[PDB]
């Protein structure tokens, strides 16, 4: 038993991470056949580059003004292209160690495991949600733009968010493996910051249904409500509405614990107009949000990924 | 910025877990070298496991009765002994994913990622600390034995940990790869049960110094504290006893942000008595304390958001 965050076995990531250093920036790439794939801002900007022509830049450069770094080996670059926020160099070596893959767009409320890197080297791992307001609370320093979110299944691996910036109120954004951002953002040094988030509130159900199973059943009451009392209560502290599919995916935990899903939807309330009094669910005094109701199953099972 | 629970890349482990049977039980194994290391216990029968004479039963066995699995692969062992509560498989191939790796014993307090594991094949990787009373608080099902906790250090892997058992609190206890328990824990099926817990505090103290780091300073307060005082006020709060030594090792961090090791000390003392106020620290309601002073260092920046 136990309920905890848990990111997906990196090993199938940490044979595609190499180092791409062009002028004075360096940040990381992934490799994957015969193609390197990092952000477009690693083109040596103007050096005033206020508004930078990404497209005139990347004209004015050379093959060998990329200098690609795979473990201690230089990588061969002959040709580079860019497909929206992402720069996609090519290299005469196809990575032996690429895996079964495909880039895949997440939707928020959805998880992903992120590989953080610098210099070309994977650092560390961890799981992150992508938010409502299309940001991940993550952990990312000078040279980790590069790092990716990926989620395995079985061997295959979806890699679906590059990193790309930090916003001001120390959250971050990036884009997808096609170059598209995930929110309203841009890769310029300008003025950006986060929506106001939301809670997802799929997540946050689901997330006491793994409590409940675990043993932990002071908040539940035998009271109910109807789908539409729920969402202004929602409405009112910030919460994802809740539709009839949040419902319906959330049905298998409502079978294991015998709560109705509205049926939690009514400590919901009582969580959030009176608080949690002094308790503590799984080991934290907030209300959770970055467990999707998967997570919650992968957790009750044991899905391992050959 | 951002501060996370951060595990170890799990690559170089992956590569190392395989798959143990003995009759009818299954757990996972760690293969370096020609060695195959697993918990002894796989060689229980059903028949008993309260009071198993585990050095009667090995010499029943020969080596094939030991069926290892290295993903599709069948290894043939050719040589068992025990040291303490770990079987050694002797086998004929070496393996050559095997990367530079020590074991160790940690103290409690440190910090190590986990990679669940379930028929030799990786779950998922998560970061664990050693607690007080010599239990971590994981996720194990059924058939996670032999999982490992590990650290790396400059690409030489740390193993310090193999998993057992379950306690009836939920919580998880295991082995050095030497096979000696942490705890005074038996890897038989008796009325075990975990010590009262305390909080790291070391760890706690550590974790605001990279609260502060990150630009949050709402916690400090004006006053200092002698180590005796603080001491006598923390144990009220059942926190384990900070020594001359935890406040050496802090050192770097109160260089980095100018807070004096005393200073945070006095901090934690109010925070201890007036709690959170409905604020939150590093995105908790709750002092953490499964973050050492290593772990802050690792993953913030060297220069502070003064
Ligand atoms: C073995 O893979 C692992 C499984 C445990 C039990 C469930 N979650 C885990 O981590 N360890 C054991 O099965 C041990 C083996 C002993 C002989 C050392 N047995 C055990 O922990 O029994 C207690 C227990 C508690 C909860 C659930 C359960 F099935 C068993
Ligand atoms: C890429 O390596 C870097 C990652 C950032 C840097 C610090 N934490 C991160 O996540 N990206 C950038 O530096 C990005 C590049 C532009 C072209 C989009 N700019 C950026 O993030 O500026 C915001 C910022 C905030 C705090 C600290 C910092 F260095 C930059």
């Amino acid at each position: 038993s136990g309920f905890r965050k848990m990111a997906f076995p990196s090993g199938k990531v940490e044979g595609c991470m190499v180092q791409v250093t062009c002028g004075t920036t360096t940040l990381n790439g992934l490799w994957l056949d015969d193609v390197v794939y990092c952000p477009r801002h690693v083109i040596c900007t103007s050096e005033d580059m206020l508004n930078p022509n990404y497209e005139d830049l990347l004209i004015r450069k050379s093959n060998h003004n990329f200098l690609v770094q795979a473990g201690n080996v230089q990588l061969r670059v002959i040709g580079h292209s860019m497909q929206n926020c992402v720069l996609k160099l090519k290299v005469d070596t196809a990575n032996p160690k690429t895996p079964k893959y495909k880039f895949v767009r997440i939707q928020p409320g959805q998880t992903f495991s992120v590989l953080a890197c610098y210099n070309g080297s994977p650092s560390g791992v961890y799981q992150c949600a992508m938010r409502p307001n299309f940001t991940i609370k993550g952990s990312f320093l000078n040279g980790s733009c590069g790092s990716v979110g990926f989620n395995i299944d079985y061997d295959c691996v979806s890699f679906c968010y590059m990193h790309h910036m930090e916003l001001p109120t120390g959250v971050h954004a990036g884009t997808d493996l096609e170059g598209n951002f995930y929110g309203p953002f841009v890769d310029r040094q300008t003025a950006q910051a986060a929506g106001t988030d939301t809670t997802i509130t799929v997540n946050v159900l689901a997330w006491l249904y793994a409590a409940v199973i675990n043993g932990d059943r002071w908040f539940l009451n035998r009271f109910t409500t109807t789908l539409n009392d729920f969402n202004l209560v929602a409405m009112k502290y910030n919460y994802e509405p809740l539709t009839q599919d949040h419902v319906d995916i959330l049905g298998p935990l409502s079978a294991q614990t015998g709560i109705a899903v509205l049926d939690m939807c009514a400590s919901l309330k009582e969580l959030l107009q009176n608080g949690m009094n002094g308790r503590t669910i799984l080991g934290s005094a907030l209300l959770e949000d970055e467990f999707t109701p998967f997570d919650v199953v992968r957790q009750c099972s044991g899905v391992t990924f050959q």
